[PDB]
């Protein structure tokens, strides 16, 4: 048994379905931000308590805890906009309009050493292949740097991840191509087909001998980050781990909810990925054809769309939030 699991406690503040939960840098802190717009800071050690609560006007698309100051978070906006809010004095510090109309702030990815971030601009969804930005952002300023440019088009950008040392940036896109980004020349030094479909989610292996990708097509790949488009191994996910996430009654109504935030997330080393399902996180030992389930979490009656898994004090935390607002929070010791 990989994991001792020590409990499962619910956060249920959120009544709308969630589209992202973060745990702070510190690794005691949860962002969760649902599709009404409703923004919760909690903590969860020693017991959930909500420090933080304000429903935005504007459309929320992302969420990105700051990396050196813990109390800092960014929003990006569905109107062209990025709030840096202040989750200790509870107030926006700064909101920065994006030029163009590419209004859809779908993803934010702060640097490690806490001097830059990257956010993702998006032309309003119509086809897979809308166009899409790129920025780098300088914190010292909180003023834009450059553009990059995406070939062979512009291109809505869904995920992006930092090594460790920021140096390098992974970014995953509508078209299916994942782009390595060099931080320091400001370049793509490496890109690929990597999915039939949209990529979701994208993250460096501990080893950053490789990154890992979830896309539209079921595909859970690990990639060569060494020989552009090798792929390392390949497993077809269950269709419940990227959706799309359907939650019915017998109105004839239903909610359905395309991936937006992570749809994997890793424990401290890397050894094990969790993953969503109908009824809760399932882990599996990253090393069979058939990829090894090895815990499943339960503890949800609607579908899991967003996980984080969080390590302190030599205790794991892990993040399961579902269609119906329910987020669930694992403990797990090694
Ligand atoms: C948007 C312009 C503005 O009004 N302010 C006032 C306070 C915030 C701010 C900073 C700033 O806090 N820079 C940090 C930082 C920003 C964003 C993140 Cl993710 C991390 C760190 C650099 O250490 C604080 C700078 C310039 C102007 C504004």
């Amino acid at each position: 048994q990989p994991f001792i699991v020590l409990g499962q406690e619910e956060y249920g503040e959120h009544h709308s379905s969630i589209m992202h939960c973060r745990v702070d840098c510190s690794g005691r802190r949860v962002a969760s931000l649902d599709v009404d717009g409703v923004i919760k800071v909690w903590s969860f050690n020693p017991i959930m308590q909500t420090k933080a609560s304000s429903i935005s006007k504007s459309p929320l698309l992302s969420l990105e805890w700051a990396t050196k100051r813990d109390r800092l978070l960014l929003l990006g906006s569905g109107v062209g906009t990025v709030r840096l809010y202040d989750t200790e004095a509870k107030k926006n510090l700064c909101e920065i309009n994006i030029n163009d109309n590419m209004p859809r702030i779908l993803s934010l990815a702060c640097s490690p050493n806490g001097a830059s971030f990257v956010c993702s601009a998006a032309a309003p969804s119509l086809t897979s292949q809308v166009p899409g930005r790129l920025l780098l952002w300088d914190t010292k300023t909180m003023k834009q740097q450059l553009q990059f440019s995406l070939d062979p088009e512009p291109i809505a950008i869904n995920c992006t991840a930092f090594n460790h040392n920021g140096n390098l940036l992974v970014t995953g896109a509508a078209d299916g191509v994942i782009r390595l980004f060099d931080m320091q020349q400001h370049e793509c030094a490496m890109s690929w087909r990597a999915h039939y479909g949209e990529v979701y989610s994208v993250e460096f292996s501990y080893d950053e001998n490789t990154v890992y990708s979830i896309g539209e097509d079921g595909k859970f790949i690990q990639w060569n980050i060494h020989k552009s488009g090798l792929k390392v191994s390949e497993y077809s996910l269950p269709s419940d781990a990227t959706g799309p996430f359907v939650l019915s009654g017998y109105s004839g109504y239903k909610q359905v909810q395309v991936p937006r935030g992570r749809l994997f997330a890793f424990d401290s080393e890397g050894n094990y990925m969790l993953t969503c399902s109908a009824t809760g996180g399932v882990i599996y030992k990253l090393g069979e054809k058939v990829l090894e389930s090895c815990l499943s979490l339960g503890g949800h009656r609607a579908p899991v769309v967003t996980v984080d898994w969080s390590t302190a004090m030599d205790c794991g935390t892990c993040l399961t939030a579902s269609m119906d607002g329910k987020i669930k929070l694992t403990t797990l010791l090694a």
